[PDB]
């Protein structure tokens, strides 16, 4: 019903093996078994490397609740938590992996249907975590995940963060940061808001498409500031008709007021979608074919 932290044993799952690994721990593959429930359950198992200053147990149960709690269909749900030695998540497991990996490998049948209905659920995912006040702060298309092809889901791997009431930004501290998706406020200055997630959902909304492309590829990290300053921003998508690029363009001004808001882009990336051959022009669209489960009934 409610979604609610399950707190489990290590008898109750199993990670079956490595699917990758980061600054944050390693995420694995694996299996829950819920005491006495007579369910087996894939999931991903994230477990956390140590830290300098391992948060107290408490603290880690205080906040894995309210991270259970994040509920919304294009959200990347934690459904348990195992804490020994180590702090483990159990997480929904997303089958296809990334979207960003997926569009590279299925480009040739990627319709823009399926393009604009992702857009949807990511500004749908994103606003749902702007209402919980929670800045995302790595938005990307590396960091959404596919369910199936037809659904997808926002994932965290430990950069968000929850505004305290009267909160509207998060100051940051040093580190690396993923540059070429940040509003230009983040880079020059470590602050980050909603609209600040707003303008890394248009460089995600760019990756899809152009099918994954790098954004500004081949140039220094270092120089983005300094181009962005001038004006410059990500090209047109060849595919893209003036009024995506305008929505994609809106969501890089400078003033982050003028960005607009999710609940917003859920409006208009909604009705493009419920008519998206209007909107993106991709030659053979109308034959491009993508698993679905109806592809029996209409032998495909
Ligand atoms: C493009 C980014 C990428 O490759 N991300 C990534 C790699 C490995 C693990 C991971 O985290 C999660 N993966 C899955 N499912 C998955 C299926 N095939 N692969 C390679 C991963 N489900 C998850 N649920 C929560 C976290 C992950 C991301």
């Amino acid at each position: 019903n409610q979604a609610l932290l399950r707190i489990l044993k290590e008898t109750e799952f199993k990670k079956i093996k490595v699917l990758g690994s980061g600054a944050f721990g390693t995420v694995y593959k694996g299996l829950w078994i819920p005491e006495g429930e007579k369910v087996k359950i894939p999931v991903a198992i994230k477990e956390l490397r140590e830290a300098t200053s391992p948060k107290a147990n408490k603290e880690i149960l205080d906040e894995a609740y309210v991270m259970a709690s994040v509920d919304n269909p294009h959200v990347c749900r934690l459904l348990g938590i195992c804490l020994t030695s180590t702090v483990q998540l159990i997480m929904q497991l997303m089958p296809f992996g990334c979207l960003l990996d997926y569009v590279r490998e299925h480009k040739d049948n990627i319709g823009s249907q399926y393009l604009l209905n992702w857009c949807v659920q990511i500004a749908k995912g994103m606003n749902y975590l702007e209402d919980r006040r929670l800045v995302h702060r790595d938005l990307a298309a590396r960091n959404v995940l596919v369910k199936t092809p037809q659904h997808v889901k926002i994932t965290d791997f430990g950069r968000a963060k929850l505004l305290g009431a009267e909160e509207k930004e998060y100051h940051a501290e040093g580190g690396k940061v993923p540059i070429k998706w940040m509003a230009l406020e983040s880079i020059l200055h470590r602050i980050y808001t909603h609209q600040s997630d707003v303008w890394s959902y248009g460089v995600t909304v760019w990756e899809l498409m152009t099918f994954g492309s790098k954004p500004y590829d081949g140039i220094p990290a270092s120089e983005i500031s300094s181009i962005l300053e001038k004006g410059e921003r990500l090209p047109q998508p060849p595919i893209c008709t003036i009024d995506v690029y305008m929505i994609m363009r809106k969501c890089w001004m400078i003033d982050a007021d003028s960005r607009p808001k999710f609940r917003e882009l859920i409006i208009e990336f909604s009705k493009m979608a419920r008519d998206p051959q209007r909107y993106l022009v991709i030659q053979g669209d109308e034959r491009m074919h993508l698993p679905s489960p109806t592809d029996s009934n209409f032998y495909r």
